[PDB]
């Protein structure tokens, strides 16, 4: 027997509590599980945003009803990541600019799948449209049925909960955390030691055999998950795996943050993220029930904290001397390896960008994901522990990619942040994507539909970036293809399908702006 008895992580929060939480139901009470969590004072929640296959490859999972945790967490409804002002000039504000075409400087990034006609998705009939002068729609306006939706702050459920939309979740990180805490504990048999780290013991070969407390106990195990945040303390510290740094792709290394009390009644609730554009930088708002969590991130190459904190309170108008600030200093880019002999990182000592796609939950739950189909045996067989290796960086880099295209392509040339951003230089693998864009071909064409899409991970895994979010953010940014689709000029039958789907979107959002409650009325009901 050489098995795998006991597993100890390293940390709390969301990354060692989904970790314990989801080990805990894919072992079935055959393995030992320990969390090795420092008590911390609380701070304040700043706000997370997630993915839609969190209900369903997480929580489903587990066995826990999305409304249970929802009450529990004070969550929210997202339909999009929505950009503002990333394509014009000027001190950051919460408002949209105009651009030089009359247009508002806002663009939507949705979930969900585009429709096809003729097996070409919609994204190119509204190109080969815009080309050409017969429409001004946008392309995230004509094709998403969501955009109208939430223009207008509804819910993506109707009252008696029967769903109008895809969406995720807003939500308070370390309500996620408590709740999962006591629900792996109570539920589940998992351990919970409430201390510190003070040494990593290991055998002649380098694998970790144990971890002492700073109360002198020693917690014994056979795999070690290091959720230690960015210090790292079992991957990068004790078995000295180096951390590969990637700032020469994304600039921001800061982030200053708060909570902001919100009348909802009086203003509704947004039923997405927003990434507000500022001048070394951009801020995010993640509303909840009461408050928005905001964070302003931010180069310090290119803005000292005071200035940042200052740009950041001008948003909303906030007492710089009368308000409760959490400041975080940023690791960019990801471990060389995640897993290096028993050692297998999870979450910010695994790998990090800026939340500007809402990356950080979804990598989480993808290596804990990986970790299970990939799970050893005490001879840690080299193969096994280099695929999850594999896919780590795959996922990671391809997500940095394409991060790095919305300041690349970002128009903004007014300060020396957005002046440096197009000083940088694109991986080859993100190069290639854009070539086929701006010939008119799809990028990451959805193969699938959206039930199968968003019912098996390993689906959207393989296809986590569709030709619909690269459209959204290359046209949403204003580039374009040089030209539409080639294959169009011969398909008139095809064209005039595809304006069947355009007035399908059009009246599927009528009738739904019509029909739905707000987003803040869907809460009430909710949360009541
Ligand atoms: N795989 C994600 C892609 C996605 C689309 N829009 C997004 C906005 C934010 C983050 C991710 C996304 C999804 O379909 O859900
Ligand atoms: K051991």
């Amino acid at each position: 027997d050489n098995r795998i008895k006991t597993v100890v992580i390293l940390g709390g929060g969301t990354a060692g509590w989904m970790t314990a939480a989801y080990l805990g139901k894919a072992l079935q009470n055959t393995v030992k599980i320990v969390v090795l969590e420092a008590p911390t004072i609380p701070r304040i929640g700043v706000g997370e945003a997630t993915v839609p296959n969190l209900q369903r490859a997480f929580f489903d999972y587990l066995g826990i009803p999305e409304e249970e945790w929802m009450r529990e967490c004070n969550a929210s409804y997202k339909m999009a990541v929505k950009f503002i002002n990333w394509r014009t000039p000027g001190e950051g504000s919460p408002d949209p600019r105009t651009l030089d075409d009359g247009h508002t400087d806002t663009f939507h990034h949705p979930f969900g799948l585009l429709p096809s006609a003729d097996q070409i998705p919609l994204s190119h009939y509204w190109a080969a449209k815009r080309l050409q002068g017969e429409t001004d729609e946008n392309f995230d306006e004509a094709c998403f049925a969501d955009t109208a939706i939430m223009n207008a702050k509804k819910a993506p459920r109707f009252l008696d909960m029967r769903r109008a939309t895809n969406y995720a979740w807003h939500f308070d990180a370390s309500k996620v955390a408590a709740f999962l805490r006591n629900f792996a504990v109570t539920k589940q048999a998992v351990e919970h030691v409430e201390d510190e780290m003070t040494e990593v013991l290991t055998d002649e070969r380098g694998f970790i055999t144990a971890l002492r407390t700073k109360s002198g106990r020693i917690l014994q195990g056979d795999l070690f998950v290091d959720c230690s945040g960015f210090r790292g303390l079992l991957i990068n510290k004790a078995m000295e795996e180096p951390f590969i740094d990637m700032s020469d792709h994304l600039l921001c290394n800061s982030a200053v943050a708060t909570a902001v009390p919100h009348d909802d009644e009086k203003n509704g609730v947004e039923p997405y993220t927003s990434s507000i554009a500022m001048e070394a930088g951009w801020t995010w708002k993640i509303p909840m029930l009461g408050r928005f969590g905001s964070g302003h991130v931010y180069s310090d190459h290119f803005a000292t904290q005071d200035e940042a904190t200052l740009a950041f309170s001008k948003l909303w108008g906030l007492d710089p001397d009368n308000t409760e600030f959490n400041h975080v200093r940023f690791r960019v880019g990801r471990n060389r390896r995640a897993w290096v002999r028993n050692c297998v990182s999870v979450g910010l000592a695994s790998c990090f960008v800026e939340p500007l796609e809402s990356s950080g939950i979804y990598f989480i739950y993808a290596a804990i994901h990986m970790l299970a189909k990939h799970f050893p045996d005490k001879t840690f067989d080299k193969v096994l522990v280099d695929r999850f290796n594999r896919e780590i960086e795959e996922m990671f880099d391809d997500t940095r990619d394409f991060l790095q295209a919305h300041y690349y392509f970002s128009p903004r040339v007014d300060t020396p942040f957005w002046r440096a951003n197009k000083e940088l230089k694109l991986a080859d693998s993100i190069k290639d994507k854009v070539e086929t864009y701006r010939a008119g071909l799809p990028v990451n064409l959805p193969v699938t539909d959206e039930g199968t899409y968003y019912g098996n991970f390993e689906a959207e895994f393989r296809n986590f970036w569709t030709n619909g979010s690269y459209y959204c953010i290359f046209a949403g940014l204003g580039l374009m293809p040089r030209n539409p689709l080639p294959a169009l000029a011969y398909k008139p039958q095809s064209i005039a399908e595809a304006e069947l789907l355009f007035a399908d979107v059009k009246r599927k959002g009528d009738t739904l702006v019509e029909s739905l409650p707000s987003t803040y009325d869907l809460l009430r009901q909710l949360h009541g």
